[PDB]
């Protein structure tokens, strides 16, 4: 790999605002909220899923199952949602989820995600985690 | 046509979190890293690469331009700056990140890392008007 030459010297939705929004909504009862707020929460989950490394999605899936009491047979559909939100372009998969899932299924999934996302590490790589150790 | 998987079937009824990453960046943005040890500088390069990936691909242009403005760099310097951000954002197994460490001089790495840490926490991590308008009602 060849690096480029070094430089020659002659409401903002920031990472923190995203976390704060998730913390607030993880604490709320969204079972009765309006469709417009629920649609926005789906976007929040899609954006936040993309703040997890691709390799961390397996643990995210498994933590989701454990919190919800879901069986191991339910792992692939849950992992598929996370993987396809993570690789989503122009909200294509996110819109398919909104259109094809029942409201109750989306509320269950969004609540489970919001209540696990802030406690899980956003990186799974042993090299990244060991690399960052000296800085924390 | 995009087909979503079936919904889950209910039969009955220091960790590197995103907040830790932000707190680590906040702390190191305030430090003078001109004299720190190589092991801490190497770790800061990993912190920059990991954070870069917390920005959407489309937000990289604004990140590069904010970097150029803070540093007083000319517009002819935007492509190699954006190249760094684009290749850290798509990096696999730290391949591009290691090439930087190996090929750039210590001064260049210090300058780049300081500039990034001092701009990363103030920039939105999303550029899409659809995403930003979608999230508006929730903030």
């Amino acid at each position: 790999t060849v690096a480029p030459p070094a430089p020659v010297y002659r409401p903002k939705i920031t990472l923190l605002t995203l976390i704060k929004t998730a913390e607030h909504w993880a604490r709320q009862d969204i079972r009765t909220i309006e469709d417009s707020k629920l649609r926005a929460l789906l976007t929040l989950c899609a954006v936040m899923t993309r703040k997890f490394s691709k390799s961390q999605l397996s643990l995210l899936c498994e933590t989701h199952l454990r919190r919800e009491g879901l069986g191991q047979d339910q792992a692939e559909p849950v992992l598929e949602v996370y993987q396809r939100l993570h690789s989503d372009k122009g909200g294509s998969f996110e819109a398919a989820l909104w259109q094809q899932w029942d409201r109750q299924s989306l509320i269950m999934f969004i609540t489970a995600f919001l209540n696990i996302a802030l406690q899980l590490p956003c990186e799974s790589s042993a090299v990244v985690v060991s690399g960052l150790r000296t800085l924390v």
